């Protein structure tokens, strides 16, 4: 069902959340874990204080697609063997923020083309920079629309609110 899943989104805060490759996806599906660039991590280190639950929903850049869905689980702390660009050493990266997966599952940009980000100029939600805060009804329907992710449990989740 979906109902645990409207109670981890009630009054949740929604951050659009890029990923340079697959491979970061990956690794942050398996250790529970994501970095940003200080910029980002500020943002979600002040939302993650402000909100019963912050959510990152996550694309690959060029890839047209969502890769999933997570709750932050702690503000930024200060090695995770990152696949990083070219010229961006570790050292440029904010802090390590552990996250809690919603869902592992995929939704192609097709599917979310009926909703628009208030807070991006009411641009189809698929559209924004790395960071860009996405409504909260418009976030709340785009984690929605994915398909269930049956091997996810949300009991423990709703214990940390
Ligand atoms: C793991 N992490 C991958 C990304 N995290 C993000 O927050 N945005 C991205 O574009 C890519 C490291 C990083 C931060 C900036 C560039 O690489």
């Amino acid at each position: 069902g979906t109902s645990k899943l409207k109670y981890v989104l009630q009054d949740a805060r929604f951050f659009l959340i890029k990923s340079n490759n697959h491979e970061n996806v990956s690794l942050a599906k398996a250790k529970g874990v994501w970095s940003t660039l200080p910029v980002n991590e500020k943002k979600l280190n002040l939302a993650f204080r402000s909100a019963r639950s912050v959510i990152l929903i996550f694309s690959v850049r060029e890839s047209g697609k969502f890769q999933g869905f997570a709750r932050l689980s702690s503000e930024s702390h200060h090695p995770i063997h990152w696949v990083l660009p070219a010229g961006m050493s570790a050292k440029m990266l904010g802090g390590v923020f552990k996250i809690d997966w919603i869902c592992r599952r995929e939704l192609p940009f097709t599917k979310s083309a009926h909703l628009t980000n208030p807070w991006n100029e009411h641009k189809p939600v698929k559209i924004g920079r790395d960071g860009q805060e996405i409504e909260l009804e418009c976030g709340t329907q785009l984690c929605l629309l994915f398909p269930p992710d049956e091997s996810i449990d949300l009991y423990q989740v709703i214990h940390k609110m």
